[PDB]
């Protein structure tokens, strides 16, 4: 399998462009970050809310748990090659200590309101408005070969009152090179596309429009864990239940996966259920025709079928946020 759109982009760039693993870090002071106050936990980080010592301006400050430094120039990478794209975390500053080594990224501040308190209180027209804003984040990380695998609510930043949004925590991103085979191992459980549950190693961009649909999902129908499955062989058997179960075998005879016997008997047979048997009087609000057009094009099974970030900002839905844009 191949992306079907920015497939090159890794191949006609210099090999200093995404080796990472060669890359030279040129630390900092942490002897220039105060930390303030924690905002933020995570399995591979601490982060929290700090100020510039020297421009007295305000900042996040990531500290990083231990792990292969391979990992660490990773991230760090492909911070470098995303800063100024729109609506991508700005990198400021790297600096680690000098007893623990412990390393520390200096990020751009965003405020950034809790996701289960806010998502809540988004009418119709927030929720076309962030997404086109987090689409243009992902068309930008797709145009420069990357591929962010771990988008979920708790990596988009949202400062609602400045109507700002910022894509963050490239912990987990990967750069795309055709036919390569990442591991499936990425992103979090509720957001896995059904690629990384039946073992498809050469991935691609689309994963992170399946992630996008799952969240669009959640948000739309006021259920956050759309697809909540309790493990990963349980978390297939959720989607296969909503999807139904014909397409799946589309994909797999498709793509000539195996899918392992307990996995496929645990799974079954299920029809497809029409997205409006989702609706109930807690989301009619937000449940429209063309809501459901956009959503229904980003969950498929099948990864090369998924619109791209750049279809999907385009899609009638958005209509309105675009005419704003433009004037």
């Amino acid at each position: 399998s191949k992306a079907r759109v920015y497939a090159d982009v890794n191949v006609l760039r210099p090999k200093e462009y995404w080796d990472y693993e060669a890359l030279t870090v040129q630390w900092g002071e942490q002897d220039d970050y105060e930390v303030v106050r924690k905002v933020g936990r995570g399995k591979y980080s601490e982060v929290f809310e700090g100020i510039n010592v020297n421009n007295n301006e305000k900042c996040i400050i990531k500290i990083l748990k231990p792990v292969k430094k391979k990992k660490i120039k990773r991230e760090i990478k492909i911070l470098q090659n995303l800063c100024g794209g729109p609506n991508i975390v700005k990198l400021l500053d790297i600096v680690r200590d000098q007893h623990s080594k412990t390393p520390s990224l200096i990020f751009e501040y965003v405020n950034n309101t809790d996701f289960k308190v806010l998502y809540p209180t988004l009418t119709d027209y927030d929720i076309r408005y962030y997404i086109y804003e987090l689409l243009k984040a992902l068309d930008y990380c797709h145009s420069q070969g990357i591929m962010h695998r771990d988008v979920k609510p708790h990596n988009v930043m949202i400062d609602h009152e400045l109507r700002k949004l910022r894509l963050i925590d490239w912990g987990l991103a990967e750069f795309y090179h055709p036919g390569k085979e990442y591991n499936v191992r990425v992103a979090s459980r509720y957001f896995k596309g059904p690629e990384l549950l039946v073992d498809l190693q050469d991935y691609d961009y689309s994963l992170d429009m399946w992630s996008l649909g799952c969240m669009f999902a959640g948000m739309i129908f006021r259920k956050e864990p759309f697809f909540y499955g309790h493990d990963n062989h349980d978390q297939l058997v959720k989607i296969a239940k909503v999807l139904g179960t014909d397409g799946l075998n589309v994909y797999l005879n498709k793509y000539r996966i195996e899918l392992d016997p307990q996995l496929e008997a645990l799974v079954g047979r299920h029809s497809r259920k029409p997205w409006l048997k989702f609706m109930n009087a807690d989301n009619q609000h937000l449940v429209s025709p063309e809501a459901i057009d956009f959503l229904d094009k980003l969950l498929r099974y099948d990864h090369q079928e998924r619109l791209t970030a750049l279809e999907a900002m385009t899609h009638p839905y958005f209509q309105q946020v675009r005419a704003a844009e433009n004037s």
